[PDB]
């Protein structure tokens, strides 16, 4: 076989020296505003409500008598 094409492995490192000595990296667009919350991922949780789901609700059935 041949791992010569594996290379790229390093390749990704891009030399990670994102650093701001001389003038860095600052634009206009960088200092906006980007709003975010995906809490729709985290529907999981649900799965604990099922435990008392209508347990609340028994409260009000005494109500009945």
């Amino acid at each position: 076989p041949r791992n010569t094409r594996e290379v790229f492995a390093q390749v990704k490192q891009m030399y990670k020296t994102p650093t701001l000595k001389y003038f860095g990296g600052f634009n206009f667009s960088q200092i906006l505003p980007s709003p975010l919350k995906p809490t729709k991922r985290s529907f999981i949780e649900d799965l604990l409500f099922n435990k008392v789901t209508l347990a609340d609700a028994g409260f009000m059935k005494q109500y009945g008598e």
